[PDB]
């Protein structure tokens, strides 16, 4: 019932792409109803659908420039996986980490997040 390593690094592989071209709604439908957020790791997490939408609004919403994988995306075979990226507007480097639902969708993500 869960996402395979192979369904999971093309999960996350569409993530960083949709990152890249700044699609806000298409990232936001990869969550769960009910998803948390964590990003960076450390601050308040945001807890469902509409407030994730305005992280990604706030991290988006203004536009991008580009996002791109930095090394390997990594999936366990427990519906969980990891990748590091870069991202640029200004720029930041992000390593993700996502926990996928039986349906394929983000149950919660936390991004530990470093200064360029």
């Amino acid at each position: 019932m869960l996402p395979t390593a192979e369904e999971v690094q093309k999960l996350m592989a569409r993530y960083i792409e949709l990152m890249d071209v700044g699609d806000i709604e298409a990232i936001v439908q990869m969550y769960a109803d009910d998803a948390t957020v964590e990003a960076p790791f450390g601050a308040p997490p945001i807890h469902g659908r509409e407030r994730i939408a305005y992280f990604y609004r706030r991290m988006l919403g203004g536009g991008i420039a580009r996002a791109t994988l930095t090394g390997p995306v990594r999936a366990s075979h427990n519906g969980t996986g990891a990748m590091p990226f870069r991202v640029e507007y200004f720029a930041m480097d992000v390593r993700v980490e996502m926990r996928f639902d039986e349906h394929g969708r983000i149950q919660t993500m936390q991004a530990y997040w470093d200064w360029v």
